[PDB]
RNA sequence: GGAACUGAAACAUCUCAGUACCUGAAGGAGAAGAAAGAGAAUUCGAUUCCGUUAGUAGCGGCGAGCGAACCCGGAUCAGCCC
RNA sequence: GUGGACUUACAAGCAGUCAUGGCACCUUAUGCGUGUUAUGGCGUGCCUAUUGAAGCAUGAGCCGGCGACUUAGACCUGACGUGCGAGCUUAAGUUGAAAAACGGAGGCGGAGCGAAAGCGAGUCCGAAUAGGGCGGCAUUAGUACGUCGGGCUAGACUCGAAACCAGGUGAGCUAAGCAUGACCAGGUUGAAACCCCCGGGGGCGGAGGACCGAACCGGUGCCUGCUGAAACAGUCUCGGAUGAGUUGUGUUUAGGAGUGAAAAGCUAACCGAACCUGGAGAUAGCUAGUUCUCCCCGAAAUGUAUUGAGGUACAGCCUCGGAUGUUGACCAUGUCCUGUAGAGCACUCACAAGGCUAAAACCUUAUGAAACUCCGAAGGGGCACGCGUUUAGUCCGGGAGUGAGGCUGCGAGAGCUAACUUCCGUAGCCGAGAGGGAAACAACCCAGACCAUCAGCUAAGGUCCCUAAAUGAUCGCUCAGUGGUUAAGGAUGUGUCGUCGCAUAGACAGCCAGGAGGUUGGCUUAGAAGCAGCCACCCUUCAAAGAGUGCGUAAUAGCUCACUGGUCGAGUGACGAUGCGCCGAAAAUGAUCGGGGCUCAAGUGAUCUACCGAAGCUAUGGAUUCAACUCGGAGUUGUCUGGUAGGGGAGCGUU
RNA sequence: GUGUCCGAGUGUCAAUGCACUAAGGCGCGCGAGAGAACCCUCGUUAAGGAACUUUGCAAUCUCACCCCGUAACUUCGGAAGA
RNA sequence: AGUGGACGUAUAGGGUGUGACGCCUGCCCGGUGCCGGAAGGUCAAGUGGAGCGGUGCAAGCUGCGAAAUGAAGCCCCGGUGAACGGCGGCCUAAGGUAGCGAAAUUCCUUGUCGGGUAAGUUCCGACCUGCACGAAAGGCGUAACGAUCUGGGCGCUGUCUCAACGAGGGACUCGGUGAAAUUGAAUUGGCUGUAAAGAUGCGGCCUACCCGUAGCAGGACGAAAAGACCCCGUGGAGCUUUACUAUAGUCUGGCAUUGGGAUUCGGGUUUCUAGAAACUUGGAUUUCUAACCUGAAAAAUCACUUUCGGGGACCGUGCUUGGCGGGUAGUUUGACUGGGGCGGUCGCCUCCCAAAAUGUAACGGAGGCGCCCAAAGGUCACCUCAAGACGGUUGGAAAUCGUCUGUAGAGCGCAAAGGUAGAAGGUGGCUUGACUGCGAGACUGACACGUCGAGCAGGGAGGAAACUCGGGCUUAGUGAACCGGUGGUACCGUGUGGAAGGGCCAUCGAUCAACGGAUAAAAGUUACCCCGGGGAUAACAGGCUGAUCUCCCCCGAGAGUCCAUAUCGGCGGGGAGGUUUGGCACCUCGAUGUCGGCUCGUCGCAUCCUGGGGCUGAAGAAGGUCCCAAGGGUUGGGCUGUUCGCCCAUUAAAGCGGCACGCGAGCUGGGUUCAGAACGUCGUGAGACAGUUCGGUCUCUAUCCGCUACGGGCGCAGGAGAAUUGAGGGGAGUUG
RNA sequence: CACCCCCGUGCCCAUAGCACUGUGGAACCACCCCACCCCAUGCCGAACUGGGUCGUGAAACACAGCAGCGCCAAUGAUACUCGGACCGCAGGGUCCCGGAAAAGUCGGUCAGCGCGGGGGUU
């Protein structure tokens, strides 16, 4: 053995009440762990970008129900 | 005729360098010199030396590095003979 | 070395430091004196290299004197200063020189974008619109010098290689050759050939890389010699000693070359490539060394990359200046994100007793899990606020060093739940840290040294003597020197509670009294009969006794026992929790808690004071760093001043 | 250490060997005491005899000439100074 | 040029290896070498120049440029061993002919038996199981020879038990001369602790009047040479080879020196009734003598002439071609690494570690990737999976159909984590968004790379549309930079116009996998070693630890007929000691000498003897075993360097360990560990193994402390002679 | 939001779901109804789908009861832990302050809020 990989700094890169930019990357994931509420726009690798600026909330039921949404 | 350490963080091309060294010819100097040229204005008008152009052009395992010439400014300027 | 003051012969000692006393002296000098001295306390040379230095790590005999960060250039870059300033300035040279002027060729600023053609405050990409660099805007003003910080290139802070190359010098040592001369006492042995008697005997003869042994040549073994008598010898012993011998002279052969009966041996006393001069100050990522003083700030041993790992590049951390201007920092509120501790089996692996059944499955019960999770804190990180105390931060430009860490505690891995082990996370100390405590002691506990005082309160730690300070006070605990070295395990050791029995209808040991019944009980080997031993315990006669305890020879008896009794006269016996102790408990030069000594506490657990106790804090005086505040560095108030590499600043000494 | 030449006598089979000595030459350029440990070159050693030790390393022992006598083996010479 | 070979000429000369003599010298041509062959494969320059292009109006000039034809040489085919070699592992070209064998070769190993000694790791003779013999790197013998090595025996010895006495030269005392290595400074003790872990110098405690002198050799990690061993340096040098690269040398084709001619000519021109005389441009054998080379004659080397003689247009030399070329030369030969080597590893992905942010090491625990898919994409539309039970045709535990249960227990191309049931899983229709030009914004990194990405243009694709497409559920499927290939484009293109060449956009070439990648191009070895450094780092020793080692204790199964504990104590548990093999890497690489012996010793006690005990399965005696006890004592020899162990023969007994596995400024020097050499084994080679075997320099001067002796001074309240008490210190201590 | 009830579509996001079960009927919805064709089944008008009344509330669906199941779930007490401060040589553990689960018990629920429409008391 003795072999391992790359760190992959997943993570919530912006936590709710925090304000963000248009593109700007909130959730970094290797699936669906966060499932993007209204505004936010998921890419390839399913992390999660806001489309529209302003303060970022989290819709969060759990058990793969948690959805982040951005307010205006 | 012609090095090698050395640099290239190794080392062959490269550089170190036509350096050091050996040998020949000669003088108070020597060399070179009177365009089958530089060069791109149909200009220049022998040779040598300084400043500059200029680290420009360019050369380089296009790597370490190596590196002009013309224009222009001065020092000195004689072209003569087969 | 000579002379004089003071001193020194039970003293333990990095050579001193402060203090006190004794003696001597009085020319910056009768003092807050100079020289010396006794005693008391205190006290691990210096530098380097280091995680860490008194080290038993390096260097160094001692004093002097030489001795290491330089120079260069029309170079690049920054800080400061000066002239001129939208412009600024020369170079080569020329003319003068007890003096400098001229000299615009040329350099820099003025426009940028592009790969370039080329456009041009626009430009490249492209088919038009999305960007990159750029101007507007802040038009941030440049340039010639001087000084200085860095950079470059060249020996480039100084010393130091083993090597490489060039042209020479060497065969007078030694390794061989050639020419030519010379030397080898003496004794032993007796080949051929030649000649007689029958290959053999005799004679004769004088051969040999023959024998012994002097010179001579050579070095076999011990010893001596070992700052030698000698840079390879000496005594003694040994090899050869007519041969492949020794030796003179002259002479030839040499540097990757010669010579070599072959060791890589010899080539002028260090030959796996001589010597000398030179290239040449070769290179040196390696070592050592780098000197005057004071002020201010102050690190790093981390990450990634590397023919990289003891070295470099870029970040990270330090400092100086400019700008910004609380953006910092801790703490509180709000919010969000997390899958650890724990805990659980709901999936995966495992696993514990059963029921159920062609055993997988299933149920009751029961568990472990770094790569299991139905769950899941404490904390922790990002944002926002400041609803609150504080002073840092950010970027931009010059200079760095550091990139070997060490311990402890907590959390893991690796290891043996070893290590003053190795590797990470994290906090603190050490590195870079002085002062008090821990006998001693970088890391531990206390506490960050501006200076001065024969002033005060305290921290940790202490208060019997050493040794500063209560032989303090009160309730106990341990009689072991436990204190002042472990454990499994044992113990009628002792206090404190605490659970279970049987007693003035009289029990525990304690004395006499009885020991019974089938039954010499079934089951066993050869006999096993309270009393080897696998299987099973009911029944009679009794105020009274279990087919019944350990012993006994191999079996029964035999003295005792569990209930019975006159007596006896009052508590006992059991497992338990614990507090302090005993044993368990052997190592190497001589013992010990730091020592004395301590229970007639100087041990101990609980409380409470009173004081000792630091370079921490307070007092008086004093000076720097910064910053505000005032006058044309000064002074006030606050504040700050441990320090390695390093950065900055003010100054002293020499020619 | 250094090449060549000459290098007497007594005795001893011989000799340039060994011992004494002629000629000739010299006492080695600090001395004098004293008679410890220890060290170097030596002499003798009870009894034992290799026990010593890596090894009999070292020190003994053997010693010249003459007579007698000498093996396994042999390449017929030698072993043999058995 | 000239020389040596050689004033020699195959019975001679050169090289290589065996190494008198004797009997001998087997098998294997596969690779390598070499010698022959030379049907065919390939192969340089050169001869040829068909065609492809520029540039000019063109003549023409000019850049490339095939086919065929071109030597040696290599591939191919024989052979060669007194060529390099090979002759073994429960198919290779073969597999060991004789001879020998525990060897100079034997690991296990002190092999077994015999011999010799009281005792034989040695030695000798047999045996053979030859780790790992062997036939001219020669096998088996051999008389004689050896300062050769091994074993034995005689002889004699101070080698020794066990030393003594004597001599001389030192050594000591006096007078004369009078150095040296060394040296931080010294007012320099013992223990025990402590500190970088070995203290004169730090702590406590003990001891110690001042100073010498003769001695010794424990300490001062004493002295001496900035460790020759080990590691490191992108140090060096010597040596090696099928590492790389060149290259003296050497072979080979063509051109020149270099020529007439006959002879066969694939071919040239004007020549003539498909044709041949003048003639060749050449090639080819063959031949010739003016070039050249060489030799003989009064004129030695050289020149002349030669009645001359031989070779001969070759040989030799100049240029150029291709091959051979460790002979020479310059170099390459990676790093991590609980010391180097060996093994392993080097890049990317997944999980745990990772301590509920991101991050985080290890030669820590697990496993994957160097690709795939024309559809496993885009889009549109549609289905729902494991598994169980009941029932069923050839099948039955599980084919297939059928019902019931069925937030998933399936699937997702490969590894796993996340994720997923309104799909990313499964199944069709269409087509390519597996687009060109861009990139607001962020994530991540020291950089450099990397990740995600709304929306705009041109234009597509699917859908009725909203909408979705610039690859795949996601995370691996990858390499900057240089130098070049291919297609476009029309930017540079040196006087101008063109072109050659270059630039740009696209794309291709990389186990450069040591995966941020030194060159286009590279292996060993050193023990002949050299330098510079390191206690940054091994071998020893000390230290810390104590797995392993040594010891004790608890339990108690059983053994002991009986009876656990007179003894012995399973399976398990607890400690101690630091003597073993270790781990770790802390002081020491400007030096801490190492194994065994010898000489001196002293300490522990886990006690071999001796002394005092308890229990005993103790009658007695001899014992067993445990307790207390360290005063003393504990033998001599054979084997081996040994420690050890075995044995002889005795003992009261033949103790166990510490003290740098005590002791080399005290001694040896056998072992091991420098240079020579040989054997086996490994390597083609230089060379190598902690396998073996012979051999191989151990440094007169003691300052200090410490130790044994011997004085000097002073002290001890007068100055003196002599006798003394014993504080307190030693020696002795055994036993049959 | 007059009172109920139905069809649909949301918020919520098992205290709402399962099962047992009863009411429902042409009003709404649902099966049955037929198939050459729109359209379709990798076979079947089962599914989509197109043409409709009867019939029937069977099944499905809606709505009530329902605490057998699931789902939630205290308090209390711990586990653990931030800071402070300790002991044990060690594995390990204690104390002060404050935060504090998980499991279980107690107990809670077969929900709760909209929006448009359709038909009822005519
Ligand atoms: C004193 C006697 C000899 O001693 C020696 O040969 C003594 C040498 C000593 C023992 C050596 O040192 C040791 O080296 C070991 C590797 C390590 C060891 N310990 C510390 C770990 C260490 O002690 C040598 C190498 C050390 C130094 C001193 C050195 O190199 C000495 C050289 C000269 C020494 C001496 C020289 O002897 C020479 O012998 C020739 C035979 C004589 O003729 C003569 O030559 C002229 C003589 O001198 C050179
Ligand atoms: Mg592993
Ligand atoms: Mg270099
Ligand atoms: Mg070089
Ligand atoms: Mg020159
Ligand atoms: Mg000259
Ligand atoms: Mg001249
Ligand atoms: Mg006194
Ligand atoms: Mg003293
Ligand atoms: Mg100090
Ligand atoms: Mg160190
Ligand atoms: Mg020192
Ligand atoms: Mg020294
Ligand atoms: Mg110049
Ligand atoms: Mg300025
Ligand atoms: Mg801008
Ligand atoms: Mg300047
Ligand atoms: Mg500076
Ligand atoms: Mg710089
Ligand atoms: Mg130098
Ligand atoms: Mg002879
Ligand atoms: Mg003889
Ligand atoms: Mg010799
Ligand atoms: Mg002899
Ligand atoms: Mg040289
Ligand atoms: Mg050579
Ligand atoms: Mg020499
Ligand atoms: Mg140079
Ligand atoms: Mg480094
Ligand atoms: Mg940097
Ligand atoms: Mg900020
Ligand atoms: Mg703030
Ligand atoms: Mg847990
Ligand atoms: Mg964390
Ligand atoms: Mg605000
Ligand atoms: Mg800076
Ligand atoms: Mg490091
Ligand atoms: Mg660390
Ligand atoms: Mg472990
Ligand atoms: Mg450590
Ligand atoms: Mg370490
Ligand atoms: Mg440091
Ligand atoms: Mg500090
Ligand atoms: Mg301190
Ligand atoms: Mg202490
Ligand atoms: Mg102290
Ligand atoms: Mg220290
Ligand atoms: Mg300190
Ligand atoms: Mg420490
Ligand atoms: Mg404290
Ligand atoms: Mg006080
Ligand atoms: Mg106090
Ligand atoms: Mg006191
Ligand atoms: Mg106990
Ligand atoms: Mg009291
Ligand atoms: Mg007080
Ligand atoms: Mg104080
Ligand atoms: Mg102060
Ligand atoms: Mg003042
Ligand atoms: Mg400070
Ligand atoms: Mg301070
Ligand atoms: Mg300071
Ligand atoms: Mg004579
Ligand atoms: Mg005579
Ligand atoms: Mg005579
Ligand atoms: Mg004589
Ligand atoms: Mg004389
Ligand atoms: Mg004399
Ligand atoms: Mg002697
Ligand atoms: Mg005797
Ligand atoms: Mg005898
Ligand atoms: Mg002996
Ligand atoms: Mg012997
Ligand atoms: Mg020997
Ligand atoms: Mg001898
Ligand atoms: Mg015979
Ligand atoms: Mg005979
Ligand atoms: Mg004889
Ligand atoms: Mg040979
Ligand atoms: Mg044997
Ligand atoms: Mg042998
Ligand atoms: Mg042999
Ligand atoms: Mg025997
Ligand atoms: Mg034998
Ligand atoms: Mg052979
Ligand atoms: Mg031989
Ligand atoms: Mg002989
Ligand atoms: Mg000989
Ligand atoms: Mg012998
Ligand atoms: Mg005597
Ligand atoms: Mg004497
Ligand atoms: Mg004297
Ligand atoms: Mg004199
Ligand atoms: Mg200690
Ligand atoms: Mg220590
Ligand atoms: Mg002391
Ligand atoms: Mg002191
Ligand atoms: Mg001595
Ligand atoms: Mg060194
Ligand atoms: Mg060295
Ligand atoms: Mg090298
Ligand atoms: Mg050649
Ligand atoms: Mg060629
Ligand atoms: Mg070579
Ligand atoms: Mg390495
Ligand atoms: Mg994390
Ligand atoms: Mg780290
Ligand atoms: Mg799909
Ligand atoms: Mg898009
Ligand atoms: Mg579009
Ligand atoms: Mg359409
Ligand atoms: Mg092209
Ligand atoms: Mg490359
Ligand atoms: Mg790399
Ligand atoms: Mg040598
Ligand atoms: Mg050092
Ligand atoms: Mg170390
Ligand atoms: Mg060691
Ligand atoms: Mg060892
Ligand atoms: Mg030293
Ligand atoms: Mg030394
Ligand atoms: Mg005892
Ligand atoms: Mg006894
Ligand atoms: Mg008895
Ligand atoms: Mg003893
Ligand atoms: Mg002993
Ligand atoms: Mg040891
Ligand atoms: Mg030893
Ligand atoms: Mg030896
Ligand atoms: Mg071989
Ligand atoms: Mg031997
Ligand atoms: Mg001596
Ligand atoms: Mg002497
Ligand atoms: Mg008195
Ligand atoms: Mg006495
Ligand atoms: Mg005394
Ligand atoms: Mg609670
Ligand atoms: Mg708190
Ligand atoms: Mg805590
Ligand atoms: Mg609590």
């Amino acid at each position: 053995n003795g072999r391992d990989s790359n760190p992959k700094y997943l993570g919530v890169k912006k936590f709710g009440g925090e304000v963000v930019k248009a593109g700007n990357i909130l959730v970094r994931q290797r699936g669906t762990k966060f499932k993007a509420g209204q505004g936010v726009g998921m890419g390839r690798d399913h992390t999660l970008f806001a489309l529209s600026d302003g303060k970022v909330v989290f819709i969060n039921k759990g058990k793969g129900a948690r959805f982040i949404s951005i307010e205006a």
